[PDB]
Parts: C-alpha cells; sequence; structure tokens
C-alpha cells in the first residue's frame, strides 16, 4: 500500500496527493481549453466525462479545502463554477442543452450550495454568488412547467421535452431538487424551501421509489405507464443523497418523522450498499466491464455526504463513521496502480487494483471517489455546515427569475 491513513497527518498528505492525481484529469485551467469540465463528452469524441461530472469535481474539491484547510485549487475550482453558470446565471448553460437533466443541472447547484455552506471564497462582487447560484437552480427546478400532473407530480429526469429520458420521472432528479431544498432551508431558515422538499419527499415515498418497507430506493419509473414500471436498480448516490437530504430536514425542523427517515434510509444503505465494510456500487460492480462514467463516482459521493450527515444528525456518528473508515481503507488498499505505484481503481471491496481502463474511462471518476473518501475521513476536525448566521455567501430574491430565462420560452 502506498497511502497512509493512519493519523490526521498522515491522512492530509495522502489527501494532498490525490487532489493532484485527481487534478491531472482536468485541462479546464491551460490555455485554450473550457474552464469547469473534465475531458468530453464522449459524444464528440473528445473524452470520457460528461458536463455535470465538472460540477461533481468542483464540488469535491470545495470539500477538500474545508475538510484539509489545502486552498492550492481554490482558484481552479473558482474558475470552473463560475465559467459554466450559464447567461441567466442558473447552471443552464445552452450549450450544454443535450446534457440538460435536472439532476446536471442540480449537482452544479449542490456545488454552489455546498460553496456557501463551506465559505468557500465568493466569486468577484460582479459574478454570481454561491448561494445565488444555489437559489437560482432551485427555483427553475420549482418551476411550474416542471411539475405537471403526470404520476401526481415528480420531476422529470430531463429538461427539454425532447431529451431522451423526459417521459422518465426518476429518483436522482426529485433527490437533488429534494436535497437543494431541504440544504436552502437551513442556511436560509426560509420555510418555503422545506415546504417543497417535504413535497417532494413524500412524492418519492408515494410512487414507491423508496421501499415502504425496506428503505431501499429505487431508479425512477416512466410516465406513460404511470411511473408504476419501477425500475429497481439500487445506484448508492440515490439512498444517500435521501439520506443527506433529510439529514438537513431533521436538523431545520427537530421533527421526529425527519429522524425516523434519517435512520431507516441509513439502515437500508448500511444494508444494501456496505460489504463487510466497503461501499459497492450494486448495480454494476459485481463484475468488471459494467459501470458506466456516471457509476464511477457515486461511491465518492456516498463518503462525502455520510459524513456531513454526521454533523447535521448527530445520532448517526457511530453508525456512519466507523463504516467510512473501513471503506476508505479499502480505497486506499487497492490505489497501487502502475505506473505511478498509486493509481486508483474502483474495486475496493476486491482488494486489488483493477486498470480503470477495464471501464472504458481514464480514471477520473476513480480518482474523485478515493480523494473523497480518504479527505472526508477528516470530517471530526471539520466545521458543520454553516447557515446565513456565520455564511459570507449572498442571495438573489430573483435568482431563476430573468426574463431571458430558459422557462419564459418553455
Ligand atoms: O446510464 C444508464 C442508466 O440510464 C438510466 C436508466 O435507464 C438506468 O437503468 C441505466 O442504468
Ligand atoms: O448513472 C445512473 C443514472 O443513469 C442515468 O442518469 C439515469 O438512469 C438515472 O436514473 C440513473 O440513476
Ligand atoms: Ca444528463
Ligand atoms: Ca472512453
Amino acid at each position: 500500500q502506498y497511502y497512509k491513513i493512519d493519523t490526521k497527518e498522515e491522512i492530509l498528505e495522502s489527501a494532498r496527493t490525490l487532489a493532484y492525481d485527481m487534478m491531472l484529469f482536468y485541462k479546464g485551467n491551460q490555455s485554450g481549453e473550457i474552464p469547469g469540465i473534465l475531458p468530453g463528452p464522449p459524444t464528440e469524441h473528445k473524452g470520457d466525462y460528461y458536463w455535470w461530472e465538472g460540477g461533481a469535481m468542483m464540488g469535491t474539491y470545495v470539500d477538500y479545502w474545508h475538510l484539509t484547510g489545502d486552498p492550492s485549487y481554490n482558484h481552479v475550482i473558482m474558475e470552473g463554477m463560475l465559467h459554466q453558470v450559464g447567461p441567466n446565471a442558473d447552471y443552464q448553460p445552452p450549450n450544454h442543452t443535450a446534457s440538460l437533466g435536472n439532476d446536471d443541472q442540480g449537482f452544479w447547484g449542490m456545488s454552489a450550495m455546498l460553496a456557501a455552506e463551506n465559505k468557500f471564497p465568493n466569486p468577484p462582487d460582479d459574478k454570481p454568488q454561491w448561494l445565488a447560484l444555489a437559489q437560482a437552480v432551485w427555483t427553475t427546478q420549482a418551476s411550474p412547467e416542471r411539475h405537471d400532473g403526470t404520476c401526481n407530480g415528480g420531476l422529470r429526469w430531463q429538461i427539454p421535452p425532447t431529451n431522451a429520458g423526459y417521459n422518465y420521472k426518476n429518483t436522482i432528479a426529485n433527490a437533488c431538487f429534494f436535497d437543494l431544498g431541504a440544504r436552502l432551508a437551513r442556511y436560509t431558515k426560509n420555510n418555503t424551501y422545506a415546504e417543497w422538499a417535504e413535497k417532494i419527499f413524500d412524492w418519492l415515498y408515494a410512487v414507491g421509489y423508496i421501499d415502504h418497507e425496506t428503505w431501499a430506493v429505487y431508479d425512477g419509473g416512466h410516465v406513460e405507464h404511470n411511473c408504476t414500471d419501477i425500475n429497481r436498480a439500487q445506484f448508492s448516490y440515490n439512498a444517500a443523497l435521501l439520506l443527506h437530504g433529510a439529514a438537513f430536514m431533521w436538523n431545520y425542523t427537530e421533527d421526529q418523522k425527519w429522524k425516523d427517515r434519517v435512520d431507516n434510509l441509513l439502515t437500508g444503505i448500511l444494508r444494501d450498499f456496505f460489504k463487510d465494510g466497503v461501499v459497492f456500487e450494486i448495480p454494476c460492480e459485481g463484475r468488471q466491464g459494467a459501470c458506466t462514467a456516471d457509476m464511477l463516482t457515486f461511491k465518492g459521493y456516498v463518503h462525502r455526504w455520510m459524513a456531513v450527515v454526521t454533523q447535521i444528525a448527530p445520532h448517526t456518528k457511530d453508525r456512519i463513521l466507523p463504516v467510512l473508515r473501513t471503506s476508505a481503507e479499502a480505497a486506499v488498499k487497492q490505489c497501487v496502480g502502475p505506473p505511478t505505484g498509486r493509481r486508483c481503481g474502483f474495486y475496493w471491496k476486491s482488494g486489488k487494483f483493477v486498470d480503470p481502463s477495464v471501464d472504458h474511462t481514464s480514471g477520473a471518476g476513480e480518482a474523485m471517489s478515493v480523494l473523497a473518501a480518504v479527505s472526508s475521513l477528516l470530517i471530526e476536525y471539520a466545521e458543520p455546515p454553516a447557515t446565513n448566521e456565520t455564511g459570507i455567501s449572498r442571495g438573489d430574491p430573483n435568482a431563476g427569475m430573468r426574463s431571458r430565462g430558459a422557462a419564459q420560452h418553455f
């Protein structure tokens, strides 16, 4: 094993080197390249990765700085986040229409929310501010045209009606909107965010994407079947995102119903995704060559989000932190690949390095996930998410409401 994680100082060093290796994948700060994206999209034969994964990377580094105190990449990350906001400061740049799902937009909004929560340095005064960007994403996701009567509500996966998948009302789109609402409620103390989050969670429960008995979290269903054709694939990021949002709702509301939802979601996650203490992507990891580029990132979100759950729902700490520790140990045990002696693969539970080429990418998602898992070992030393009591960001009451906003020509 190359990386050592047995003390705070070892974890900091390992995380620093992991942050370096992940950054090698990113070219967006170089002359002639596009800030905020990893190489791609694969539809243009430019690389393995889609736009939203750039947003995921940005958030990973906002967390990295928050967890380690290392600001080395902050300028690169600010540039990347600001470059992708779009003309209406809502993370709907039109050049990316083909990739514009509520999930894709949601992940960028969640990185902006995280920047506000983590007191990440503010953009210049003339540029969109982190809280305002999260508010804009949330507001566009709350817009009435995104909430029709099919399946008695819920967001569709895609934003443009002509995008393939507009007929799929899926967990992730709704989970992103739920999580943003819960987090905006806690930060701003505005209850309209919370009422929407309650409504969307109740919809996810009613439609049965949350299993009423087991609290498994399925993937989605299609409008032409009234959402009854449930795709029962259980992706780790869906349950973990609902856990994260539920923890924010528990912290904000202090309502026992939210504590029960936290506990039930957490029981399900530990049962389903942790195998001998190691996170495992059950829909695809069972054999090599099945996980998509997107799926290779999920276990990093699981670690980062579950670690925050322990701060805002502290009664969960002893259920979560020991399991994140064993999962992160497995992550680093297999970061031993050539040519560097420290290259990271995906198959942590297996105990062995597998070349990311088996899954047809250069390995950025695997690198991101290990960075996330190792950094998040420092959660016990980190400040909890800030609210507007101590945060430094600024909001915008008209976030998402510009007259040139896409909702105005839907
Ligand atoms: O990567 C998994 C992811 O793939 C696609 O985005 C859709 O099928 C989603 O519902 C699913 O969660
Ligand atoms: Ca997409
Ligand atoms: Ca490829």
